[PDB]
């Protein structure tokens, strides 16, 4: 009914969103604006897993919705599932990475700057990209995921018939590896990063000069700022990071993906409990949340600069 339309404009808005905000960010490496410091190249990777979220898998998916049938053909279907979960596990895997790298602000007057990580930063990424790559594409394309069922063989052997089958084996597995152990790792970092600030925060009050001069004032110190910075404005940035990056990964996870991942087991688990309007949606409610982090997690200062620069 009018569904068709109202569906297709969302997905325009959501197409739109994910590819504008990921190109925004990062395109390849070569632009020179502050940005290229190491922490970066995280987000850099967690900008291009989420690229490719809106380019191939979410206008496809769109288009799939829109079509009630699969016009891609069984190859290309094959592809544009394994395009997919891949990129599902490189963005959640990346946020995990990013949470882990946040953890590894314990402060302390050494930690840092010795250890430089185990090796390199773009190891990291790669094993990321890897993993996620194997959990995928491997096995998808070698068909350890099908599950042998009338109606699986049936649409899976057909060409135009593109839907989602998967045994149980390959349900727990993928989900646990793809959403369920990043979500335990950032649970605890952010949690105990959390406590850090909370304890910074109580220090400091406890900490108090005696006889305040009188009193001091401050509104907004101009935009331009200056004199000094002072700690103060680290407690800024730490925290503003921290509060930032810690709502956007909670808000991403609950508002798109954990839904989605436990119905998954829901599914597995109970054949006739759920819908498959809710699958679908549910995913792309996960889907969205490639578009958001451009906009949110890119709240740096020299990215809001460099981002507005372009705009103009």
């Amino acid at each position: 009914e009018v569904w068709v339309v109202g569906m297709g404009i969302v997905m325009s808005l959501i197409v739109l969103a994910i590819v504008f905000g990921n190109v925004l960010v990062i395109t390849a490496i070569c632009k020179f604006e502050r940005l290229q410091t190491v922490t970066n190249y995280f987000i850099t990777s967690l900008a291009v897993a989420d690229l490719v979220m809106g380019l191939a898998v979410v206008p496809f998916g769109a288009a799939h919705i829109l079509t009630k049938t699969w016009t891609f053909g069984n190859f290309w279907c094959e592809f544009w599932t394994s395009i997919d979960v891949l990129c599902v596990t490189a963005s959640i895997w990346t946020l995990c990475v990013i949470a882990v790298d946040r953890y590894f602000a314990i402060c302390s007057p050494f930690k840092y700057q010795s250890l430089l990580t185990k090796c390199k930063a773009r190891v990291i990424i790669l094993m990321v990209w890897i993993v996620s790559g194997l959990t995928s594409f491997l096995p998808i394309q070698m068909h350890w995921y099908r599950a042998t069922h009338q109606e699986a063989i049936n649409c899976y052997a057909e060409e135009t018939c593109c839907d989602f089958f998967t045994n149980q084996a390959y349900a727990i597995a993928s989900s646990i590896v793809s959403f369920y152990v990043p979500l335990v790792i950032m649970v605890f970092v952010y949690s105990r990063v959390f406590q850090e600030a909370k304890r910074q925060l109580q220090k400091i009050d406890k900490s108090e000069g005696r006889f305040h001069v009188q009193n001091v004032s401050q509104v907004e110190q101009d935009g331009r700022t200056g004199h000094g910075h002072r700690r103060s404005s680290k407690f800024a940035c730490k925290e503003h990071k921290a509060l930032k990056t810690l709502g956007i990964i909670m808000g991403t996870f609950t508002l798109c993906w954990l839904p989605f991942f436990i119905v998954n087991i829901v599914h597995v688990i109970q054949d006739n409990l759920i819908r498959k309007e809710v699958y679908i949606l549910l995913n792309w409610i996960g889907y969205v949340n490639s578009g958001f982090n451009p906009l949110i997690y890119s709240r740096s200062p020299d990215f809001r600069c460099a981002f507005q620069e372009l705009l103009a």
